[PDB]
């Protein structure tokens, strides 16, 4: 429709694409986790394998539009490869992430942004103790792969991790799961990484 | 030949694409599946394998012309990149889903679309009791990603998936397969969500 | 060279793509297989695995010349991406299609089209049987995925497949393979749906 | 570099690419392999997989330029995308060819061209014996999958396959490699076909 | 922002990409081991896989800029395809790297570029000994595909793998692994080349 049209080709026809952040224009990135079920456990190569929507949530003004001048349209959805979006990454993945949701963003008109692609993630993990009452702790840290902290920012909504979509029928049963911002320093850089740090505990059914 | 040349460069190259629906001009999408096999079931991971043949219908007045204009043409065959295609996706998927059948729709003078994707889908099922009498039963929800009932609506035009197609020799005897609109919240958002619910109940044959 | 070069350049640079056959510009696709083995057999999902070359025939009236303007070319080799091809889909895989060749057609001063894509397909197979003496058929039907027999008809030029390049040190003894145009009539629907029929009967050599 | 953007902008931005050989200008192909491992024999499925350096060879006029004119360069570097290659392939794969390095290609002012992938091929072979003192023989054919011997000759500087790079500690021992070309007529059709013929026997260690 | 934008535009919009190193004007790389895993030991085929970041630095002329041009910006990120890269590759994969994560590089205003790919790799390695307490060595060579020392070389900062980030519960304990600079003559070729030596003696923990 007519008023739609004239607003994606005011935003991505008329300027050249959001370069990313700086030191002098930080963004702060919003990170959530929904895990779906723990679809494989492989204890001969410490690989387990998860399924989740992963949420994510940023703000830019060069997004930013009045509804009025627009027809009183408020947000709208768009492909993923219109926008900019950030290098947020698994740090210990032992095979490529794999998309199982189309990548497309919704936009809202205050310029803030809403991506939750679906994955599956093999990363690693030692899954000795799943098979008893206590069982096992595995934990991946996801962060940007080359922003710092002075140009993304991440945090969270809540440190409790969505079980609500979790498979009602899993082979595991999920003790807990938690996503904690953490801030820090490597040794050979004096610019704080952030990172979330997603842990869950859990045992066979 | 000349005047479906025409058509669609009138069609595809005189205008932006058609941006998706709003609130404002929401889009009904049918769904019907026709299941050929069951062609694995994992009983470790919780896991089974399906190919069907998924129909998408919908209808855009951007997408309609007189046939008068264009030699009496009624329809024509286009690749799916040359149109807006809605972003309906399993919810429950565990590995991204394989399209067996090339992207190609087909587009009728009054602006009805109809596209049919054969696919090879991995989702969460709990398989046990399939190789009793009893058999057991699978479910997974397909609907838009990124819109809500506020702007796509879903659709079937009958509850029975289609078994004409079904493959004869399978491993599995289909007991009973289903596909029903639903209306359902989610904790996580405030709009009216659709999907169509995909049930099969089968057995080892 | 140049001649060829400028062929190309009008065959392919001054005019719109050809959109594909219509009910008032059909096209005939002629079809043959070359079977190379039976790659695998799974009796556990049903699957089995074939090599094979398909080869594709079909003749446009916009990609004629007379030789006599370009230097006395009859013929020439092009990427299968700069010209119209037929949507030839296997009905029955079970993952998709693999191309074991180069994507590279030849085509002829009349307007005659080859081409002839090497691929490993799975698709679906009941193998009980295939370790006794009278041996197992499995078949598999193609045509068009989106045309019916009013744009697109197709034909083989002998039922028989060509087995003169079937790997002589086989698992499998081919025991018959064939290959038959055949027509579906659907209740719904006027237009006639085409497709060939390969059937293979084969047994453990 | 100046001089060495200038001459590839002359190369590449101001002729339409070379558009293959013909009968009128054929062109000779040279290839050589080096082989680095089997690194898989499968019995159940006759499939035998290698990982090797494919050294492919050829020159072209339109690639040649005078080094006094552009700063005395002699060769350069470019993407194998940037130019012509030929279609060589193997004829008995089984999966499509893994490419495991850069696809980059030199380039000599005299107009020759030399392009080296890294590549793992699945191919037919039934691998019996291979336990034995006598070893087992498998062959695969490389050859342009389009052109007849009328428009690319292919040939070898030795018919020994190079072995200096065969992984020290390989699972297989090479007992004999060889590269031969051949010359071959097929019924399909009326023109003569070259082949490389890749023989590799091999034993377990 | 503004000024980020103007300066990709000066650039990576004003000009010719860098076609790359020669004898001329020859690069130096610097590469160094993040290892971060011995993911999986296959006994049967000699195959070994690792996961590691591989950092990689090198300094062009024409990427460098005046920060006080430029908004006091020192440096940017940037995607990978923007920028010439190296084709630095292991000598014996048996497979295609498996890339882990988003191909974003960071650019600094003198005109050093820093790239840290995340990867999964697959190389030849017969891990007899693994399960001992003297355990196993494999190694597996880095260098460029088509640069010979004169116009590629390479160097490490230490020829210590850096292991701060090997995962604690992995099934491999490492004894030693480090990243060593060698010059090559090849019998194939005139030119030496320069690799770095990943070397890691491990054994099961
Ligand atoms: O020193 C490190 C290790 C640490 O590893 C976890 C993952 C990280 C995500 N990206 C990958 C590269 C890295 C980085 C950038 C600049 C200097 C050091 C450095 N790294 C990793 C680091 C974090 C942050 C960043
Ligand atoms: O937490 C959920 C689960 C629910 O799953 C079914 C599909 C949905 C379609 N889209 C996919 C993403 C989702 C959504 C958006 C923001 C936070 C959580 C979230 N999801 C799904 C949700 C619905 C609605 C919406
Ligand atoms: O009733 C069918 C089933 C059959 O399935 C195999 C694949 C086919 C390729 N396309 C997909 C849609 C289809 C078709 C068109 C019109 C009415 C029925 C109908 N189909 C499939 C059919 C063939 C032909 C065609
Ligand atoms: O236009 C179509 C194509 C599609 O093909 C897959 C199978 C289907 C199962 N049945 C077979 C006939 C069909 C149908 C009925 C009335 C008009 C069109 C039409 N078809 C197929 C269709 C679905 C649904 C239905
Ligand atoms: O019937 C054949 C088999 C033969 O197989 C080996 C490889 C060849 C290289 N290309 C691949 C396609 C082929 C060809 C073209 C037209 C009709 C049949 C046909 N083929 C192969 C043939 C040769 C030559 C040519
Ligand atoms: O024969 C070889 C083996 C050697 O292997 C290690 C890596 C090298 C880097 N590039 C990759 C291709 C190669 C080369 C070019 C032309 C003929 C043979 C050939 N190779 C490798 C060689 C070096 C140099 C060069």
């Amino acid at each position: 429709q007519a008023n739609l049209m004239r607003l994606k080709s005011d935003l991505f026809n008329r300027s050249p694409m959001y370069p990313g952040p700086t030191k002098d224009d930080p963004l702060t990135v919003t990170l959530g986790f929904t895990l779906q079920d723990i679809v494989k456990v492989d204890s001969s190569t410490n690989e387990v394998d998860l399924v989740y929507y992963e949420q994510q949530r940023w703000k830019l003004n060069s997004l930013m539009w009045d509804p009025n001048e627009y027809g009183n349209i408020t947000d709208f959805r768009t492909s993923a490869a219109d926008i900019w979006t950030p290098d947020i990454t698994a740090y210990s993945s032992t095979r490529p992430v794999q998309v199982l949701s189309p990548q497309i963003a919704v936009v809202t008109h205050d310029g803030s942004v809403m991506f939750i692609p679906a994955q599956r993630l093999s990363f690693m993990c030692d899954p000795t103790g799943v098979d008893s009452e206590e069982g096992v702790t595995c934990a991946v840290k996801f962060g940007s792969w080359v922003y710092s902290g002075f140009e993304i920012d991440l945090k969270t909504d809540t440190d409790q991790v969505d079980l609500s979509s979790y498979y009602a029928s899993s082979k595991y049963e999920i003790l807990s799961a938690t996503q904690t911002r953490q801030v820090q320093h490597y040794s050979c850089c004096p610019e704080p990484y952030i990172d979330v740090n997603l842990v869950v505990k859990f045992r066979e059914r």
